[PDB]
């Protein structure tokens, strides 16, 4: 417990070292919500491996690396309101609440998951994320617009909502890719001049379902 504790210090340590985590923001994140606590009993054991790991209803939540890089292209500060696309375990939602100080918005199609997120997240003390069950492929306009959305399902195409729904200024990090589990990371910028698109390199995500995702 101390111990998982303990080997997710050397993961946080390691991130930090090969130039993962580059910020004293997601650091602290990182080792404020250790991952073990967004697993299931018989996962925790490999919570600190640096790996994808399962989580209910045949999804998954990412490796530490990855959720590091796309916390840190959000560039995220206090104050922000940031929408997640695909809650999962939770723990991205937690740990993008712990830098922003503020409500945090997430959006989960699959019952199960809303409920084993909302559960883990009140056993871990968290009180600003707010889960919401739906089809997030359409945003979530009522609190729209964000600074930051963050989608961690791959998508077909970059959903217009979710551009709709940003803030001039602002920034979506979402897989796209014509495979449903194979994809490119992208960072999508709502700039004055237009759309700026860095493509970040090839991940592997679930399917983002819905309206303006995968049928
Ligand atoms: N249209 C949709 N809206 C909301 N969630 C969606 C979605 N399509 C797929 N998902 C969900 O996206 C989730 C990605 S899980 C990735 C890990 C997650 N951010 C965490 O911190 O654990 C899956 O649980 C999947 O059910």
């Amino acid at each position: 417990e101390k111990e998982l504790y303990e080997k997710w210090m050397r993961t946080v340590e390691m991130l930090k070292a090969e130039g993962i985590i580059r910020s004293k923001e997601v650091e602290r994140a990182f080792l404020k919500y250790p991952r073990y606590l967004s697993v299931e009993d018989k996962y925790k054991k490999y919570a600190h491996i640096d790996e994808p790991l399962p989580i209910p209803a045949g999804q998954t939540v990412s490796a530490p690396h990855m959720v590091a890089i796309m916390l840190e292209i959000a560039n995220l500060k206090p104050g922000m309101n940031i929408l997640e696309v695909g809650t999962g375990s939770g723990w991205n939602a937690a740990l993008i609440s712990e830098i922003v100080k503020t409500d945090v918005y997430t959006i989960e199609r699959i019952p199960e998951l809303v409920e084993f997120a909302k559960r883990n997240l009140e056993r871990a003390g968290v009180k600003n994320v707010h889960v919401i069950l739906g089809d997030g492929s359409k945003g979530f306009p009522p609190k729209a617009p964000y600074d930051v959305i963050i989608v961690t399902a791959g998508a077909p195409k970059i959903p217009e909502p979710l551009i709709e729904q940003l803030k001039i200024g602002g920034k979506l990090i979402i897989p796209v890719g014509s495979y449903h589990l194979w994809q490119e990371l992208l960072e999508v910028r709502k700039t004055k001049d237009g759309i700026k698109i860095k493509n970040h390199g090839g991940v592997a995500f679930v399917p983002l379902i819905g309206e303006y995702g995968w049928k």
